[PDB]
DNA sequence: TGGAACCCAATGTTCT
DNA sequence: AAGAACATTGGGTTCC
């Protein structure tokens, strides 16, 4: 299960495990960008279905869980 | 002047309600259509000329609560 | 694993 | 006003 959107668990992608949907959708929030503004209280449900709902939070919660642009662990 | 739904500046009178052209078309759409949006949150997301496109279902929500109505016309 | 390339759903504007 | 056509965005899967 991915430990963002617990959608189907792929294999660790920029640190995390993730969804498919999650690993580009990070990619994409951290070169890019857009400020992405919570229309809850900063804690909403990030699954499947309601992921697209708020890009903060799911961007909030990617950055939490580990997620980083850089494998660089090779030093 | 505002969009009574979305505070984005209205662009008329629309389905019995003084909106912006995007409540508009997004209203008819959900009425039309389905509208089986889940809120993320707990029903009462701020919905203005930005988070408007994060929460559908509170969105519809706010669309009903100030009244739209697709027979606005010969209710008049 | 990472990412280019789709495809697509859902939105917002235009309509000499 | 109401709505069809079109244009675009942002997003998820598919392919290497
Ligand atoms: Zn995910
Ligand atoms: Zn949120
Ligand atoms: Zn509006
Ligand atoms: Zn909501």
């Amino acid at each position: 299960m991915c430990l963002v959107c617990s959608d189907e668990a792929s294999g660790c992608h920029y640190g995390v495990l993730t969804c498919g949907s999650c690993k580009v959708f990070f990619k994409r929030a951290v070169e890019g960008q857009h400020n992405y503004l919570c229309a809850g209280r900063n804690d909403c449900i990030i699954d499947k279905i309601r992921r697209k709902n708020c890009p903060a939070c799911r961007y909030r919660k990617c950055l939490q869980a580990g997620m980083n642009l850089e494998a660089r662990k090779t030093k």
